[PDB]
């Protein structure tokens, strides 16, 4: 037994609504039998141990998403998931083909900041072509799904944390903005809600730091129509990509 702030970061309103074990079951309704013999949903705890084996509540947890959208469509919506509607699929809900195959489904996932001696952090291969957006996250809740399928889950080097109904735009912090893998802007959220007590964002001299607005001339740069967080094509690297 535990305490959570599970579906509080939601964006969509359905989910955002329903009783937490309602949730819950539809994240792991079509776990196989194997699976579920050996895996429990572990929603991150208010309190929470992070990859320094720092004691820290939810929303001091480091944790970002790589994205290929820009400030002017983020930071106004938050992070609203690939499904929406009322009546999903059983697909569409799963954690665990989630996980796997990162599907369109209700889930925004993100990856937790590997704080070592250095930060480090998972980056997908196609970080470096086209333009690409590392929002920084500090969010309540969400499910850990290492903690939830450990052996068994799918991209563990992701260390993913997954949010089901997405991220509200208050819990995100800042976006670096990359161009072929080289560093343009960093994005400052006016309207994060800052809990007290996190690092400073990573600045550099070169590198101007833009407090974004709404249809900020510059915020809307993206390539011309989640793909850069399936878990299956991407690595740890050092937590300083674009400089």
């Amino acid at each position: 037994p535990y305490m959570t702030n599970g579906i509080q970061a939601a964006v969509v309103e359905w989910i955002r609504a329903l009783d937490l074990e309602i949730i819950s079951l539809l994240l792991s309704r079509a776990w196989p039998m194997a699976l579920l013999a050996t895996s429990e949903l572990r929603w991150r705890p208010t309190v929470l141990t992070d990859t320094d084996n720092v004691v820290r509540l939810d929303r001091r947890q480091r944790l970002v998403r790589w994205d290929r959208r820009p400030p002017n469509e983020i930071f106004l919506d938050g992070f609203v998931p690939i499904v929406t509607r009322e009546n999903p699929d059983w697909e569409e809900t799963d954690l665990y083909g989630f996980a796997k195959n990162n599907h369109p489904s209700i889930f925004v996932s993100t990856t937790k900041t590997q704080r070592n001696k250095k930060k480090y952090v998972w980056t997908p291969r196609n970080a470096n072509r086209g333009i690409v957006y590392q929002y920084e996250i500090y969010a309540p809740g969400g499910v850990d799904v290492n903690d939830s399928f450990s052996d068994a889950s799918p991209w563990p080097n992701q260390m993913q944390v997954a949010f089901p109904g997405g991220i509200q735009n208050i819990y995100i912090r800042s976006a670096r903005e990359l161009h072929n893998g080289r560093i343009q802007r960093i994005w400052i959220n006016p309207n994060f809600l800052d809990p007290g007590d996190l690092e400073p964002i990573v600045s550099s001299s070169r590198t101007p730091q833009v407090i974004w607005r709404m249809n900020h001339p510059d915020g809307g740069h993206r390539d011309q129509r989640d793909d850069l967080m399936y878990g299956g094509t991407g690595n740890v690297q050092e937590d300083t990509f674009g400089d």
